[PDB]
């Protein structure tokens, strides 16, 4: 299958680590041209990355700081010629419950989750809409499910739930799709090094995965890559306003589900 | 139908006016004692509630100002020695589009439509626990469908929706319940002075009302109250972490109905 | 609350135990009428409607024989003048698996399950179009998440969650409102049979029961009838299309959702 | 995008025409080996596919008469030693309302709809649990946003999507993926001859298409088709249950959304 994205420029915000980074090695396999801007870069992908796309490159940015964006963003257009699609997807479940967790906190979790989306949205905007191209949200079950505890991971992720079809509404006329991807549990480096902190990392994977019906086990990397890259690209040219769920069955099948 | 609210304490933000007054009225009509948290109170609403209920406050706030709020909601535990129940209702579609409103102007709008849903539950959840009460969001339409040039108000009342499935969840087992109400069009007298500002107004109002199935009519307050104050009462004592949608069938039903 | 529903007649199919009695039983205990069809009527329930409702009726069919509908259907509107709602609530869960379930036995299910909503509503759209009336689908959580070894029964739920939407965008122009309620676990007399034929039916309801995020506890028949009367009645005016879920908590919130 | 699809055997009911062709050209592009079950094949059709798949096969069914499945899905089993994926796609929008159809017309047209959606399933499932497949349900927009004077289409789609979930639940275990695909306004030859009929097939086309926020026009087959393979292939090994829409923003975006 063609994807038709060669030598197209995709932002991926986060895109030096776990689903971001997944989705960049696709990117860039398929033949389009990856700039991440995350907080750091580990050199060994750093070093993939450059053997997939001579084109690369990394912006180093704590996206807090969204005043940074629209210089960086500014920079890729020069470097590039243009912007194909951007991919929101720096985020993090820090687990902040309401009832001990302040209102001015809420609001730095948004800083780290949440503002960052808007910002690197509305200064891509301008280069996406002459492309013709491709928004895309990584959100999360939880803003569709809840969890419990972690009220400001949640409706940051639903936020950006409601960012997809405000946007998509914004653009159809711009012929600029705008999507959105709801993981529920994918296993990354990050989650397996939290996995591990546990006096039992097996039983403590096996208590998550139990309960994801397709196989028990943790979405892949690899599988939320390949829906994301096939999302952005000129073959899913009549989707937009999607909150795509690639996660096992986890959202929408029997609760009581068992086997 | 007798709902068992008789008595019991329901703060309503936002409540001086519009939707939130109706479930005030409501609420009061139906023997709960409404607390309004609000900018302002005009005069006449102010008697109404007086009327209906003799236990009814008013608390004057902006709730950008989200630090005013745990010593007001402390205040109103103190008077009337709890809390029920919980409606956010205080907001404003303030037409906020990406392509040219800052991110700092994005910030701000939160503060005047989202920060106070979580500290105004972050600081009524010990009493309304203790009563087993109940929550109540009132979001919009746009955070499910969008609309086009107002991306703050869309993202916060989806960001909202997440909060009411976040606090279900986190609640379900202190028997709270967490629900929304997604209005589509409503008509309230704030509304049809937008209206009345048009050259047609007559005209306005029906190139909107046209894409509501039900009746090509906005919804009115009381349908809004109907449903609000039924879903908070003990009479829908399983239902948590819903999105109700009494709207005409706005957001439902195929677009290109005619 | 004024429901605004007195000598407001409704035809509750399945009215005579379960969901459907306690619907029939808040109906006329908030004034209006009810007309129940249903297979059996027993004579306790025949007796506390009556003291409930001196014009309630009860009219003995099987809706597999949907045929039947249309003569009942206007000898109710006959008797009482008209009739303004109509809940489709007949229906059984016969958990009947596809891999060793016949076509021919689905259809069987579905003629049991399913054709007598549409017909029911075919034969009630007249008269609760005079009336600006309403029209509710009984259905359940499994038309919308699945179950895994009931696929007739699934498919049938899901279909009449398509009849409400077509029915609502239908009948808004008349000013007829349409819904539905998705039940999950609901407590019934029958379901308590069902559960004391267990080895250990205390242990086998906490099994199910447990999957429930609101207190780990069944849905009660008064819980379900008190959102499909206020449904059903002027108060909510401006309601259609809806799949409304009184279910604790079961389709919407995390799987995961433990608590002791 | 290597699909990992070669020599994998689908079934595309309804693969003829229209959006199932679009599937099975795509599917054989990618080295996929499909058969079609359908009424009829365009000699022009049978050509293609055999010029992309010197394996395809067609085989001649009117799917109302399911009885016939079993015989065909087991010749298709020996004949290329498995079935990795099924496509259930043939359909009619019939446009059958209500309020003058009766319900044995609407028994008809579930024979013509849904009834083979089942009995497709059943027989391909023990093939497609031997290979770890995919099932795919082409639905419709309609099944979720009703139309308004269809009821046994949009009953029948809204259906296939209760079985969608439901075999997605039986069959999580055994990897067996179950999704299905509701598009809204897909252009066909036959959309377009339908079309062609009117005074102004321009202005009709224009007065449907002006409600698809995407560009203000039909979904094309290729669009359809490209969601479809995607999703049946190993390359969305965990997506299961879902009902997707590629629908240029039909069902979710702002109704009132209004543009040039
Ligand atoms: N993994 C799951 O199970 C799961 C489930 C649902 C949703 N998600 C979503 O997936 C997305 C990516 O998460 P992941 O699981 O891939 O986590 P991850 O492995 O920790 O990767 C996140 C990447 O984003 C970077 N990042 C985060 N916040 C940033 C900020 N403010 N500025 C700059 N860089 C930032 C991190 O940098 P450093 O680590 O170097 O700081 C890291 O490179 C998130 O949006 C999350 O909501 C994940
Ligand atoms: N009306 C509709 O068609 C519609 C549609 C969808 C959703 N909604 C939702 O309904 C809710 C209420 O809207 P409405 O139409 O009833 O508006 P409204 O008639 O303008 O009333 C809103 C009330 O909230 C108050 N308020 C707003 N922000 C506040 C703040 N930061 N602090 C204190 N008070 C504040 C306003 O006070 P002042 O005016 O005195 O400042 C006013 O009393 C909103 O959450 C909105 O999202 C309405
Ligand atoms: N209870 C739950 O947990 C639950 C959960 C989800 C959905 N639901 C839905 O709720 C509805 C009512 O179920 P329920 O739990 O109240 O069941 P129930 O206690 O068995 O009551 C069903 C009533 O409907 C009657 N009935 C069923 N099929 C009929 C037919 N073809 N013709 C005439 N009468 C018929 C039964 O009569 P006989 O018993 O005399 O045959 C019985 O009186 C069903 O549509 C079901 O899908 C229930
Ligand atoms: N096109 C759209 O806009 C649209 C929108 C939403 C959903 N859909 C769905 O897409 C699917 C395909 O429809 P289409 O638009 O591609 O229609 P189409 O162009 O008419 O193609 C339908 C194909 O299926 C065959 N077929 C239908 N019923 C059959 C039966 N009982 N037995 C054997 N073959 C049968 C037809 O055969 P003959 O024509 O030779 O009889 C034809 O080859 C349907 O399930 C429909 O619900 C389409
Ligand atoms: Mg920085
Ligand atoms: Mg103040
Ligand atoms: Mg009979
Ligand atoms: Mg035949």
């Amino acid at each position: 299958m063609d994807l038709k994205i060669k030598n197209k420029v995709c932002i991926i915000t986060g895109g030096a680590k776990g689903i971001g980074y997944g989705i960049a090695k696709l990117w860039a396999s398929e033949g389009g041209i990856p700039v991440i801007f995350s907080r750091s870069m580990p050199k060994e992908h750093d070093k993939e990355l450059k053997k997939l796309s001579s084109e690369y490159e990394f912006y180093e940015i704590d996206l807090k700081n969204y005043e940074q964006i629209e210089k960086l963003v500014k920079k890729v257009a020069i470097k590039h010629g243009g912007i194909y699609a951007l991919v929101n997807n720096a985020g993090t479940n820090d687990n902040l419950h309401i009832e001990n967790t302040s209102t001015q906190d809420l609001i730095k979790s948004y800083e780290n989750n949440l503002f960052h989306y808007y910002t690197m949205t509305k200064e891509c905007l301008p280069y996406i809409k002459k492309e013709q191209g491709s928004i895309l949200n990584i959100v999360s079950k939880t803003g569709i499910t809840g969890q419990g505890r972690t009220s400001a991971y949640a409706s940051a992720k639903a936020a950006q739930m409601g960012f997809t079809r405000e946007w998509a509404c914004a653009f159809a006329k711009d012929n600029v799709r705008v999507n959105a991807i709801a993981p529920a549990e994918v296993m990354t480096p990050l989650y397996e090094k939290w996995l591990q902190n546990f006096p039992n990392p097996k039983e403590q994977y096996e208590k998550i995965a139990k309960a994801i019906p397709l196989g028990h086990r943790f979405t892949t990397i690899e599988e939320i890559a390949n829906t994301a890259v096939f999302t952005l690209s000129p073959l899913a040219s009549h989707t937009t306003g999607q909150i795509l769920m690639p996660d096992g069955g986890y959202v929408h099948l029997d609760r009581a589900l068992n086997w």
